[PDB]
């Protein structure tokens, strides 16, 4: 009766995740790949690292589905890169086959899981995942606001040399040009940026070139390792999801979340703030926007909506 | 080599640091304490609960200052209460004494510490330590706002159903009717309470009700406990000062704090936020008020004033 | 569905007990004490010390027993302490009875929990407790060999100049003159005491001090301390305990625990090393004694009789 | 005055060093490769993780020497594997050109660090790195026995049903044929292998076979990971010596070491207990080896020699 997180992909960011679990004793783990050995190994890696810091975790991979069985948490990060070669079309053909045998192993093994979905892109494969596994909608999520608001509070409190604790990021929708800050909601010890641009804690000029440091955050990872994309900040981000429903710790975090009507949406997977506990997304916080921000985030929507249509047009 | 951290006060705030320091592993302590044995008792049996998590420090207990001779960080709880049948002037005289006694053994042992007073009347035993011991202004501090922001952070985190982790006080000023909130630098997730409350998430009276019980939440414990006063979330508060400037991480918390200026004020201590790192107070952050605060930061201010004025007074 | 954590007495130990489950996040806890205000004023205080750290946690206070409905996890410090002018007889007398109201409780209320005794005299009133509540056997444990481990492994560290993490202490039975020491079971980095003695690392001399010194633990605490007793140490050990359990951790610990047969004894608590894990009490480690040890271990059983004979003749 | 961390490689060993000495606290660390982009991105990435958990730390990458500048600790993984074309001489040849620049860059900028080694083959690298470095022999020391001692707890833990925090494993020497392993010093809750075999918790060949897995142990990774070796137990064993290092714990540890006479041996690094702290390696630990051992230390020894004899043939 420890926890049972089973991690669907074992690549870059499922070892991460894997790690990260052990180390914060949110229970047993199990490493799922289609490459056989590599599930196994991390595991009994991490698994082998374990007497040092102490962290008693049951660790194993796999590569069939019957491993996930009761699963409280899956982590879902299977799925194939965009080569250079290749279409949007492509990676999301692809990645919607991945989804299916997924959504299916969840379906049959761990029905009871919370989901949360990173592989790309991300806001479509959240809404395949969710409607392939048949699990209900409040207990699949999409990490992908977390990711966000790390990077923006990285930059911030580099700019203006405080403690990582005391900022905080407010962002909705997507990655890029889908995300949708709020500069106003984000804050110094409670301080909102518009107001530290005042106190002339910044400028208005270093505040909009770390919104558009984040936006374009994961490529410039992509940028420097050239072999692959994110992972550290990845699979902390999607860890601090697990925790909050594990230890029913009701965080309020930006993630991709189906709505029910709020925000006008009906039926979509959209980056908002959520409340995160023991029954999955348990409330999202709506909050009232000011015009720019209206017109952002029905452009980031928008740009959901015709991926979607993309997914759909491909399968 | 590691850091030491003295305790002057092995009471129910000193143990309680003293504890903190270990399960944190902030370094080695010393407690010291007029009363001959309590504060080697409590050292001794804090030091024989380490093996139990692991922690390596070294504990000491003394009566003499040359016990904390060396120290980084001094921590001041030495004091006596407030009986019953016991004057405001007759406590400021008393602890006065016991300030005078314990910045002489700053001075002569731990001149190059970061020191955080928490002795009551805070205001003003932080001003007078400072006097007493010489040291840098920016070298000695009073936890206050801390404790505050903490008690309102539990009651909305408690309010909105979130994690603690998400909630943000702005608090400056003091305790009790010294309290200058600003609810609209206060927030859940970035968004400010003021917005939450047309949100609906809560109401204006719910919100002015937790703004009350923040004053008067020392009281409130006082009234519960009936033998002394609280002493868990009054070292929490004082343990996270202790943490940001051990480990340089330039937390903006809320603590008096000796103004040059800022705020309008010239030589007074004053809550407010601060960035604290290796070089002690690094920074005031000198919000800017609409008139209701003004007037609440003024009175709180000429109270504070009022103070000094009954110590001179006194002494 | 957090973990709930019901402390029986909300004193010295229990105070203590309550701060660490918030700090390494165990789960939500109800303080109960006789005395109204002292468990609720204790709960607020630690809840509100919460958003310092960040832990997740319900806190509440209470002197009725339906506030510990379906407590996973019951640690019990009720009880009043031996004032100079009272007998062995009265304290058993009067803590017995105490030890009737918390059975009783537990009973109706948690019936289903893991149930940790420290309540002295620890062997009679764990015997006691779990007669009372009718809990199984294998569900109802004492603490006190983990105190004397620590205890043993803080002088041991201190005597090497190495890290407590690398120290093993063995210990079996009671405290003081019924504690059953193997030295020759007990380590620096896997190498037995006797070993490093031969070693030149310390002396036989020395060792036999640290193990009269652990005999006589708690009462150089008192010594120190004079109002009371030891309860940082005391804390820290239940908490292991529980941690073990509340984990599934399988951690191997010694503690007073209902024999079946092992060590030669039926139907008698007495202080063993036990695998704790989600079932309770799992397995009892019997180590294969020497002459003097089985000699040792057979004073510290008749010790144990005595007491439970004395329960029986005054109730 | 944070402590320093620098990495010297930034592959698989490297980055998931970088990661926990942010999720430890341990201060700033630097990430240097000769690829460059790599250690700048994988900083980049665990620095944008940070606000997630809450650590402060400052992260960057290099590829000059000169970011590695008063270094408090450096660990070394720079070099390239020993592809299946690839001689013993061969891989020798080309990770002691590695040394010779890694050894001249900390000489010239961090000339006071403490040094692990961890690039292979360990036991000639370490003691290749100190003699280029010219770094005091007490200040250079290598990883590996750590991670022997954690892969045998683990297998140890999974045998007999406990706690990794109660298994303790006893190695020297190096990995594979050339690792010493004391059954009879490696313990459950203090209690010998050899004896728990005789209690009938485990077996003489389940035991036997355990210590072989622990020989084998890193080619088990391999074999399962196909395209690498192990990361998450090597890093994790590094950073608990690092740890001891900069907390001066004196964690008591088999690591490879220089030997001025100790078990017999005078000027070669070899796998033994050391206290690790604040000075480096404080002191050895030589046990009294029975026969068996004996013979086994011999041969291992004679293995290191005959590396060393390569070294300074092919240099
Ligand atoms: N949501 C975000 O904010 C975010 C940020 C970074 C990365 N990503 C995405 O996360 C995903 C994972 O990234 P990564 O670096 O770990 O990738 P990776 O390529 O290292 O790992 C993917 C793993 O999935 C496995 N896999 C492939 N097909 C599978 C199947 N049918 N079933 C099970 N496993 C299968 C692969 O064998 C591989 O081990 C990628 O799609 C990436 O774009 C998302
Ligand atoms: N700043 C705040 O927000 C805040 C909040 C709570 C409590 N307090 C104050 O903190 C102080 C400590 O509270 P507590 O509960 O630990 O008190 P306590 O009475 O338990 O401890 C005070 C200790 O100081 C010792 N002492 C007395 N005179 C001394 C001297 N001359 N030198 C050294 N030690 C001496 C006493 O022996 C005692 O052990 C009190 O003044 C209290 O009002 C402040
Ligand atoms: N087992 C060990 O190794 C060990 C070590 C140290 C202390 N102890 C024992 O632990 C016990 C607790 O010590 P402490 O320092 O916390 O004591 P304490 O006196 O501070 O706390 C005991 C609490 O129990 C309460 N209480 C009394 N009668 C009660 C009842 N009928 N129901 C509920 N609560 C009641 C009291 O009001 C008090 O708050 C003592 O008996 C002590 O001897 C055991
Ligand atoms: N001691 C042990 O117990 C143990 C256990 C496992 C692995 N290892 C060894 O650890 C080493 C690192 O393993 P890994 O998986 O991280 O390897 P890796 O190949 O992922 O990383 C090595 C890094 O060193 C870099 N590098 C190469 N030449 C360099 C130079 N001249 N200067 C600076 N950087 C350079 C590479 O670019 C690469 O990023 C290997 O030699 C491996 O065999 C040791
Ligand atoms: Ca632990
Ligand atoms: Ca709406
Ligand atoms: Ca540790
Ligand atoms: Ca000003
Ligand atoms: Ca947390
Ligand atoms: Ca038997
Ligand atoms: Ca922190
Ligand atoms: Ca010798
Ligand atoms: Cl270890
Ligand atoms: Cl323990
Ligand atoms: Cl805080
Ligand atoms: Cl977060």
């Amino acid at each position: 009766a420890r926890s049972k997180i089973a991690l669907i992909g074992a690549g870059q960011i499922g070892g991460t995740l894997a790690h990260l679990a052990g180390l914060k004793e949110l229970g047993d783990v199990v490493l799922f790949d289609i490459v056989d050995g590599v599930p196994q190994g991390k595991a009994l890696d991490i698994a082998e690292s374990a007497p040092v810091d102490g962290f008693d975790a049951k660790y194993s991979g796999a590569s069939d589905y019957s491993a996930i069985a009761g699963a409280d948490v899956v982590i879902v990060t299977a799925g194939v890169p965009r080569k250079p070669g290749m279409s949007r079309d492509d990676l999301i053909g692809i990645n919607l086959k991945v989804m299916e045998a997924v959504g299916a192993g969840i379906k049959e093994h761990a029905p009871d899981a919370f989901v949360i979905c990173i592989t790309n892109p991300l806001d479509a494969m959240v809404w395949a995942l969710q409607k392939f596994s048949g699990l209900p909608t409040n207990k699949v999520v999409g990490m992908a606001g977390v990711l966000d608001s790390a990077r923006f509070r990285h930059f911030l409190a580099e700019e203006f040399g405080v403690s990582v604790e005391d900022v905080t990021a407010f962002v909705l929708g997507g990655h890029g040009d889908d995300m949708v800050p709020l500069t106003r909601y984000s804050t110094v010890a409670g301080v909102p940026l518009t107001d530290l641009v005042k106190l002339g804690w910044t400028t208005q000029e270093k505040l909009d070139a770390m919104v558009e440091r984040t936006r374009k955050g994961g490529g410039e990872i992509v940028n420097l390792l050239k072999t692959g994309s994110a992972f550290y900040a990845p699979a902390a981000s999607a860890i601090a999801m697990a925790e909050s429903y594990l230890r029913d710790k009701k965080r309020v975090l930006p993630c991709a979340a189906y709505l029910d009507g709020q925000y006008g949406i009906d039926g979509l997977y959209v980056g908002v703030p959520v409340v995160i506990g023991e029954n999955g997304v348990e409330r999202v916080l709506e909050v009232t926007f000011n015009d720019d921000e209206k017109a952002m985030f029905e452009k980031s929507v928008n740009s959901v909506k015709g991926l979607i249509e993309a997914c759909k047009s491909v399968n």
